[PDB]
RNA sequence: AUUGCAUAUA
């Protein structure tokens, strides 16, 4: 049952409606959809004041709406513009709740907020209320989004506890749906003394990952945004192997990075792997061209070569239309020989 | 993903 004023409002009773005119009602309102949007929106055109007025409503059970499918939006608000004091008093309320709240479908909304607005030194004070509870957090469909807003906000060094237990998992965590969505994160902004441990895990296992629905996903990156080292190192393992991979569902897709990303050398030895090597009767690239994966391997690989060595796998295709024009996964290596008639 | 893949609120 609500307040006969927040009917009213439903009604549109109050096409002026005032933040004042509502006073003693705030927590009601935050916990409904509009009046939600209403507060909301009042807030940004709202002096510091009016401001104010608001917060010491919400402030009071600030908790409750902080886990509330519309009051999280109304925390939210004040975290990003608002006072400092605010923000402290309700970073303040987080103090012991941090981790049920990251584990919740509205609170983590709102850690996420806090994480990204609130100083370091609260900043550090949430994060350590993970302690222990990381690989939960990681492996939690809320839990999760969190960690990855820590490693983005939070600085690095208040993050060793996170690597720490990261060790001896990184396998199991990079074949995680949302554990290999922590793993991407903290190669972006963790420190080599932290990124060296995983890069680590990582290529003792290239082989498996490169198969891996989300394994491959970690390695594209690393593909895509590593160190050059680090690249060549995982280069190294494809080659040899490059035929199989590329009928593969998800190695196919690292197959085409390794391509897109190598040195111009290395592009140049995987290039030739398929025209080289040989698969029975005819050469890799008649397999691949005509595979439902391995299709894409060749087209992407016609793309990136030297007009040098474009002209050989041209060759090396041309003297087989006969077979690609009865292939559906191979139509468009056809026409690809326009770009080259 | 277009012949081939992953990302939690009104």
């Amino acid at each position: 049952g609500r307040s006969r004023l927040l009917e009213d409002f439903r009604n549109n009773r109050y096409p002026n409606l005032q933040l004042r005119e509502i006073a003693g009602h705030i927590m009601e309102f935050s916990q409904d959809q509009h009046g939600s949007r209403f507060i909301q929106l009042k807030l940004e055109r709202a002096t510091p004041a009016e401001r104010q007025l608001v917060f010491n409503e919400i402030l009071q059970a600030a908790y409750q709406l902080m886990v509330d499918v519309f009051g999280n939006y109304v925390i939210q608000k004040f975290f990003e513009f608002g006072s400092l004091e605010q923000k402290l008093a309700l970073a303040e309320r987080i103090r012991g709740h941090v981790l049920s709240l990251a584990l919740q479908m509205y609170g983590c909304r709102v850690i996420q907020k806090a994480l990204e607005f609130i100083p370091s030194d609260q900043q550090n004070e949430m994060v350590r209320e993970l302690d222990g509870h990381v690989l939960k957090c990681v492996k939690d469909q809320n839990g999760n989004h969190v960690v990855q807003k820590c490693i983005e906000c939070v600085q690095p060094q208040s993050l060793q506890f996170i690597i720490d237990a990261f060790k001896g998992q990184v396998f199991a965590l990079s074949t995680h749906p949302y554990g290999c969505r922590v793993i991407q994160r903290i190669l972006e902004h963790c420190l080599p003394d932290q990124t060296l441990p995983i890069l680590e895990e990582l290529h003792q296992h290239t082989e498996q990952l490169v198969q891996d629905q989300y394994g491959s996903y970690v390695i594209r990156h690393v593909l895509e945004h590593g160190r050059p080292e680090d690249k060549s190192k995982i280069v190294a393992e494809i080659r040899g192997n490059v035929l199989v991979l590329s009928q593969h569902k998800f190695a196919s897709n690292v197959v085409e990075k390794c391509v897109t990303h190598a040195s111009r050398t290395e592009r140049a030895v995987l290039i030739d792997e398929v025209c080289t090597m040989n698969d029975g009767p005819h050469s890799a690239l008649y397999t691949m061209m005509k595979d439902q994966y391995a299709n894409y391997v060749v087209q992407k690989m016609i793309d990136v070569a030297e007009p040098g060595q474009r002209k050989i796998v041209m060759h090396k295709i041309r003297p087989h239309i006969a077979t690609l024009r009865k292939y559906t996964y191979g139509k468009h290596i056809l026409a690809k020989l326009e770009k080259y008639y």
